[PDB]
């Protein structure tokens, strides 16, 4: 069956509610206090989490070496609590997947788990006019309220919900080295 | 844990979407081409399952010995295909719960699992404005959408969602002996 024990270790230990100007998503937090959220929440300055509001210390909107979106914002947060490090549960590689299970912490549902089923590496999506590149794609009608969810297998957390058109969902995904420990130059 | 597999399977097998004047709800097939449905969904003559449009048989609107709403109305379903017998799963008696997992079957959810942590039998509900009995209450903030969902523990099925206000959710009762070969007298 789907890894439903797994998927609910992360939502436990590792999301939060984040609220911006565009509304409410799922909240992976990774490693410190460094968490993701899909690029078309606009983060700004400052984030609820939790209700609570936060000071949104960095962000960084992923782009390719093509300059296109990837969807996924890391950001880094003022909070007291560091998040469970959950970096070596990240895929290492661009892949398929089997019965993946797409996970919700919002407001309106605190604690929500949906198999999604096989996933497979998409690669380019015209994600509501913004060309998008690296998507994940199960065949699952997701809806508005999900974006941020957190799609994983057992042992794997791959990607975090950002789109859909009735029929299917897509996730940005999730590597290994989005988040690892690195060299200085200036990003903004 | 909670038992995820198990309501897994239930859903697979022993549900599918039923639409009424009221709107769409997960409904439960218990065994034979008999279904259960809450109460205030409203069913006529005719029920759509799947879309399909079918002639509901029989429709009993359960209340109790104080001539009270129960929430539970078992329909019988003119269909080809014949339930799963689930029967077995369903608890002898009112009891108090560890653990549960609401499950959902619509057109906007069509599988999806929700934690609900314990179940305590709670007893009397002001439902709406209908005094109801028996009810199953958790402290989870269910939502409209979620009605007909099936609650379960491992090897058991407990009730079907039928309310809550924001910070609880409410399911009727399911009882074995609710759905038993008997006895004839006229029940319209
Ligand atoms: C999550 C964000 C949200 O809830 O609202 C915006 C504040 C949401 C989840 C999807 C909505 C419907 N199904 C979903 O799973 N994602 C979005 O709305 C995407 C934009 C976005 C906003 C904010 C944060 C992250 C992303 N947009 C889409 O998913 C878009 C939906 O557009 C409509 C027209 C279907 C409503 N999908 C899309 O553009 O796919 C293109 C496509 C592909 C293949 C065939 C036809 C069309
Ligand atoms: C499912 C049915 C539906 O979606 O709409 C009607 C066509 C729905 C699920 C609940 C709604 C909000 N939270 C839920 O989990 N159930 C209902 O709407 C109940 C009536 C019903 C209609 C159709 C089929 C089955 C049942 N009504 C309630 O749950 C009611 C909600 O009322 C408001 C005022 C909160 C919106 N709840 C209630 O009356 O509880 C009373 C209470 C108890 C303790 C403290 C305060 C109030």
């Amino acid at each position: 069956g789907p890894g439903f024990d797994f998927a609910q270790a992360i939502m436990k230990k590792n999301t939060v509610v984040a609220r911006t100007e565009k509304g409410e998503f799922t909240m992976l937090g990774v490693h410190d206090r460094v968490a993701v959220i899909p690029t078309h929440a606009s983060v700004g300055e400052t984030i609820y989490i939790n209700d609570v509001e936060t000071k949104v210390l960095d962000a960084c909107a992923l782009r390719d070496l093509t300059d296109t979106n990837l969807e996924i914002t890391i950001v880094k947060l003022d909070r007291n609590q560091k998040f469970r490090d959950i970096r070596h549960f990240l895929p290492r590689y661009e892949d398929d997947y089997n019965d993946a299970v797409l996970s919700v912490h919002t407001s309106k549902f605190p604690n929500m788990y949906i198999p999604v089923g096989q996933v497979t590496n998409y690669g380019f999506l015209n994600l509501g006019g913004t060309p998008t590149h690296r998507i994940l794609m199960y065949n699952f009608p997701t809806r508005a309220g999900q974006c941020g969810g957190v799609v994983t297998t057992t042992g794997k957390v791959i990607g975090i919900h950002v789109g859909g058109n009735g029929a299917q969902g897509f996730a940005a995904m999730l590597l290994h080295s989005y988040f690892t420990d690195t060299q200085k130059h200036h990003h903004h």
